[PDB]
């Protein structure tokens, strides 16, 4: 049967999915972790034992522990996001969604989900492969792995606790697809692994660790990137981060097997429920457990890495959107509100700034304002509201990227750049938060082509576009088509450093995109903090 | 007979002079100190000893001894800023033009000539009085004042060479005026007083120091401010100066009492030859004697008196040109050439930088070229160009300015501000420096009311409405005319901060003149080269 497939690890029975008029087989819920519970909490991942017998693939897997957003409840804007299936510590598991007929040994993409490495679902709605399998005809996988405390506590020098397990957990779902999705019809040495925010940070991550880079072939970063301020912390800030957990729970603090006892001995609840109390300031877009800087997953600073070219070479597709920082102002800034148009008074302008720079002493918070603010007309309401957005967004998603890009087109193979700017005529959030953090998302998985959706023709075509842009380059390194008629999507260089907008209107090529600001957060605040 | 004036100091004879085919009173070369030679040399004015006997004052009197720019031998954009008049330490005198009939009692505007304190002359032809006497009706008065060494050497704690001395003979120059005008047919309770530059400077310095304020009604302030970086140093600064000046010329350096009685036997030009060398820093638009914060003409630091509002409180009408860096980097920077467009590469662009901020460090340095670099097109040779240009200006004119008048007017009686920015048809200078540093003073003198000068008929249109402002201004406090009907220049107030440009073009009003590089200017950077 074509619902059938026996891998290395045993026998899996799939099901069959309707997906636009037609259908295609779907693996849902295959193990390729062993459970990750009792006292192998926070403890590396260990490969699944293998299985008699056929395990039935026809459902979607738990979702692993996290923080569940409340802020909005019944909102579908923010409740897209929260966990759809029942939560477990035994959430290690994939998706993958097989054309059908069953392909012989096509393209495959891995899909890494975002959420801050403290929450995500590889099942949401908006994660749906079938759209993406079945017009691309690739073979799409969606892993899973350890979010929040679970999977990224650290207490380096120590085995049962020694942090980033959630990057380990990706990582071995990566070493399934390669040595088992042969049997899925997909092609292993054509391997794309794609994700967005803490996802794209993920996928950077893997192109810079020594021990993940030959289990994929290339990659695409949608709105994160390795470097970003937030995706990481050194071992002393982890293990003081680790400590705090334990003092918020009555834990004996004396040597890290008390902590890391206590700590398993708690529910998963009891740990989210005091999580970011371990946050050392006062912030928005900081997030309590993230992977660590260890010397092992990652041998030295990443920015060393990026200097000397120690990371996997290849072609990268990678981008951003126009207003990334929208939704964490909402969440934290005080004066952003859901239903009103947010305009920001001076105060409540400096207290985001203080808020989306909490590492930055006054003068670097001054440099920061006198950066963003118009003073031929400082009491703007709007401009007030939108230089906080840019603020955020530059600061902890744009420029790092840039960064990455430019540091990384040194060394690749190929490098495509877009600026995602296009408001999706169904979105149910404010007007003023505009192209928000995660909504290029639901054009990459094709949710524009099914009609009950409410997405315009120009959205569906667009949608199309970044679909085909994304497998096509999955497929061959190249977004665009050999011969086609259609528009060329420029290769970045380090050159013109050039790059494409992703919108409903004409293509149209840019060059050094926010190089302005970025030439602020990535040189002179870096160097005018550490001068004093 | 309408030529023969008797003062308090004895009998004056002046001149019947040309204007416009017309004729007016001239008295030139009136002596109001005694000769500052000899044992004199860097010491206090001494008042003029009483004359029997006629003073023929039908000449112009010599010129300061001081530095002559020799860098475009023949050129008249250069050689009309030099003394015309052979040079002397003999040269305290001030001019009268006087309307013909003589008036009873009529407006007095007395001028006081730039030259960054190093130079200057009362007797250039575009400082020619007559033909605003002539066309407003107003006594004008030109003082002269010793620079250089001769003018501002200074040993703070001796009383052979104190420090400002050029701008007491500015003040005597003023006491005399003040009771001696009104035999001239002159108000001495109507008294404004206006200057260029570092007569700009000078204006602001005799509203700040209280042995000043009493001698003028009110004041105008031309590119220029007492808070300028150039303006002034500290005491400690001024003797280093000082005893570098006397390690230039082999002086005994043991004692200020060996030092000055060594500079009093050298000859005016040894002084002048080794000027430059005192300099601390490699720069541009930094003179070597200047006026100091001695506590006594400056009670205190300039800032603290600005800030308690310490200072004569009356109307003042003052401005900037919209290219004051130019002349500066003509001849200091590399890159830039008489001759050539200037097209500024990354390296002279840079270069200019350091030399225009001598006092900031690397982190200062970069902050600079941040702000004033497009990074979209940093290789553009007319951008390097015009930002370094912007840079000179904003720091050492426009930004210094624009705090004086935000800080006066919140204790003042009235303010008004202008911006000028009209490049003269007949200029030589090169297109590249456009609304150049001192061409805005031929407007005020009215030259381009003489045909044979070569301006335009718009040109001679607003030179005349210019004299008006300056001259109704100087009247009654206030440029406009009573229940007039042309355009109103607006009062610039501490909230709304209007000012006007000054052109050939229909009025047109404005707010915060430069406001985003002056906050940078007078906020951010000092407060970062201060942290660090
Ligand atoms: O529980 C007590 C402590 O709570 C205080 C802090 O919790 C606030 C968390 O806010 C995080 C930011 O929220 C943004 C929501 O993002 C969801 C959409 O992201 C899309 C990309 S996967
Ligand atoms: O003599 C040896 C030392 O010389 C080196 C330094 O001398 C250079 C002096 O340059 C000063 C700047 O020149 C600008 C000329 O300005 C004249 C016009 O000013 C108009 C306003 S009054
Ligand atoms: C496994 O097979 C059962 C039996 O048909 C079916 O319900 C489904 O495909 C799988 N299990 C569940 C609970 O759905
Ligand atoms: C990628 O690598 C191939 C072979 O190593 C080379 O021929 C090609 O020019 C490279 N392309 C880019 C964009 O570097
Ligand atoms: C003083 O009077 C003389 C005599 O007429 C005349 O030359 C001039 O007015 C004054 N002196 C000089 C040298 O010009
Ligand atoms: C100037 O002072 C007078 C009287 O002291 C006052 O009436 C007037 O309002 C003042 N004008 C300004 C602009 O301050």
């Amino acid at each position: 049967s074509e619902l059938l497939v026996n891998t290395k690890s045993g026998k899996v029975m799939g099901t069959r999915v309707p997906v636009l008029s037609s259908h295609i087989s779907a693996f849902l819920g295959i193990p390729f972790a062993e459970p990750p519970v009792g006292n192998m909490r926070f403890r590396r991942p260990e490969p699944k034992k293998p299985w008699s017998g056929v395990w039935n693939a026809s459902t979607y897997p738990n979702n692993c522990q996290q923080y569940v957003d409340e802020q909005f409840p019944g909102f579908s804007g923010s409740e897209m996001w929260n966990p759809n299936r029942e939560m477990s510590e035994d959430c290690l598991y994939l998706n993958i969604w097989v054309p059908s007929p069953r392909p012989k040994s096509t393209t495959v993409m891995v899909w890494i989900y975002g959420g801050g490495f403290y929450s995500g679902s590889s099942t949401l709605d908006v994660y749906n492969g079938k759209y993406l399998a079945y017009t691309e005809e690739v073979v799409l996988v969606s892993l899973s792995y350890r979010v929040g405390a679970f999977g990224f506590l650290a207490l380096h020098g120590s085995q049962e606790a020694p942090g980033n397990v959630g990057l380990l957990d990706q990582r071995m779902a990566l070493q399934w697809v390669h040595d088992n999705i042969q049997f899925f019809g997909g092609d292993p040495k054509t391997v794309t692994i794609f994700g967005e925010s803490a996802g794209g940070a993920s996928v950077g991550m893997h192109i810079l660790s020594p021990g993940s880079r030959d289990l994929f072939r290339r990659a695409i970063l949608q709105s994160g990137s390795p470097n970003c301020p937030w995706a990481s912390v050194s071992v002393a800030e982890g293990r003081r981060r680790a400590v705090e957990l334990g003092r918020n729970l009555n834990c004996n603090l004396n040597s890290d097997e008390e902590l890391i006892h206590c700590l398993r001995e708690k529910k998963p609840q009891e740990l989210i429920d005091v999580e970011w109390n371990v946050l050392p300031f006062d912030s928005i877009f900081r997030f309590s457990f993230v992977p660590v800087i260890d010397g092992e997953f990652f041998p030295t600073s990443l920015e060393s890495m990026l200097n000397s070219g120690n990371f996997k070479k290849t072609q990268i597709l990678l981008g951003v959107n126009k207003d990334e920082g929208s939704f964490f102002l909402l969440y934290g800034a005080p004066g952003f509100s859901k239903d009103s148009e947010s305009k920001i008074s001076r105060e409540d302008f400096m207290s985001g700034v203080k808020l989306s720079v909490p590492h930055a002493n006054d003068l670097g918070l001054d440099a920061v304002t006198l950066q963003y603010t118009d003073w031929m007309d400082d009491n703007n309401g709007i401009k007030n509201r939108d230089g906080l957005d840019d603020i955020v967004g530059d600061h902890n998603v744009i420029c790092p990227l840039m960064h990455f890009v430019n540091k990384y087109t040194k060394f690749g193979n190929g490098t495509y750049l877009y600026f995602f700017n296009h408001r999706a005529s169904n979105l149910v959030w404010p007007e003023w938060m505009g192209v928000i953090h995660g909504y290029e998302i639901e054009f990459v998985f094709g949710l524009p082509l099914v009609k009950e959706l409410n997405y315009t023709a120009e959205e569906e075509a667009l949608s199309r576009r970044i679909m085909h842009y994304w497998a096509t380059f999955a497929k061959t390194g190249n977004p665009n088509e050999p011969h086609s008629q259609e528009s060329k999507w420029p290769l970045f260089t380090t050159k013109e450093q050039k790059f494409i907008d992703l919108n409903t209107e004409p293509m149209k090529v840019h060059q050094r995109l926010r190089v302005q600001m970025c030439v602020f957060w990535n040189q002179f605040l870096p160097k005018l903090l550490n001068a004093t």
